[PDB]
């Protein structure tokens, strides 16, 4: 069924950032709570007939790992994305609310990045581009899942544009061109950091900060960082010695010497992950309130 403008009712606001803000609506014909992504886009309409007919191939993208799909559409000057409503928010969203992250859940949280990134290179020859915290989404039967990838390449043109105190990216991706799919390995161990944590891990946490959780940067300070200083490192003693060389893999500077989708998929991490029986929807609910 084809979804229009006037057959949704607004419910509330999941939150925004940057080019987007998305609500919780109600789509009355069907009866189904989705989440809908407003893209303001002052643009010709040849174009956005194109992004519309681009965004289209994401009706095929289906898969535990990626988040379900409605339907695309334009209302006025707003490109609409609707999906899957995730009761459970975006990791970033969950980490606020818990802090800290624990190693076997960020563990659950790695498989699923991995077969989501791999499901969307291997099926689709799509790379993410876009790989963070608030655009994995969680919900209450513990489902992990990805958004927000770059499945339009027209969109990727029209956003190259609008980015900052918190860069996600790869230092080859930062420095130039010359960026491809390992660029989303470096984004995934990032975040993992972070995640892991308790905040963006740039600049490392100095020797008094890390013993206590156990100004902000300017914008060329953090880049500068980030491709001409060493990469983060979790702290030893507090991470097993699998996941610390897991997230060492994905964040070496040089991306042909990073590990790649096919390495760490079979990572002595993953692997003692992959076994471990852990009830995420359990902790997801009691982090944050919920079920
Ligand atoms: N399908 C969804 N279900 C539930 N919540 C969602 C969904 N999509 C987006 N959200 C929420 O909307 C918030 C903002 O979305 P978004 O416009 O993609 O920006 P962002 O990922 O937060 N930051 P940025 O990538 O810099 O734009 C996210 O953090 C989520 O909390
Ligand atoms: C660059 N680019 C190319 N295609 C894209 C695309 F489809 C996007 N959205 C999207 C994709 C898959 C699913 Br499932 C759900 C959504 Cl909402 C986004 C995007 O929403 N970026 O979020 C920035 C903040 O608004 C970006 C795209
Ligand atoms: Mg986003």
């Amino acid at each position: 069924m084809e979804l229009k403008d006037d057959d949704f009712e607004k419910i509330s606001e999941l939150g925004a950032g940057n080019g987007g803000v998305v609500f919780k609506v109600s789509h009355k014909p069907s009866g189904l709570v989705m989440a809908r992504k407003l893209i303001h886009l002052e643009i010709k309409p040849a174009i956005r007939n194109q992004i519309i007919r681009e965004l289209q191939v994401l009706h095929e993208c289906n898969s535990p790992y990626i988040v379900g799909f409605y339907g695309a559409f334009y209302s006025d000057g707003e490109i609409s994305i609707c999906m899957e409503h995730m009761d459970g928010g975006s990791l970033d969203q969950v980490l606020k609310k818990a802090g800290r992250i624990p190693e076997q859940i960020l563990g659950k949280v790695s498989i699923a990045v991995i077969k989501g990134l791999t499901y969307l290179r291997e099926k689709h020859k799509i790379m993410h581009r876009d790989v963070k915290p608030s655009n994995i989404l969680v919900n209450s039967r513990g489902e992990i899942k990805l958004c927000d990838f770059g499945v339009s390449g027209q969109l990727i043109d029209s956003m190259a544009n609008s980015v900052g105190t918190r860069s996600y990216m790869s230092p080859e991706r930062l420095q130039g061109t010359h960026y491809s799919v390992q660029s989303d390995i470096w984004s995934m161990g990032l975040s993992l950091v972070e995640m892991a944590v308790g905040r963006y891990p740039i600049p490392p946490p100095d020797a008094k900060e890390l013993e206590l959780m156990f100004p902000p940067m300017a914008i060329f300070e953090l880049l500068d960082y980030i491709v001409n200083e060493p990469p983060p490192k979790l702290p030893s003693g507090v991470f097993s010695l699998e996941f610390q060389d897991f997230v060492n893999k994905c964040l070496i500077k040089n991306p042909a010497e990073r590990a790649d989708l096919k390495q760490l998929m079979v990572h002595a991490f993953i692997k003692r992950s992959d076994a471990e029986e852990v009830d995420f929807a359990g902790w997801l609910c009691s982090t944050i309130g919920l079920n």
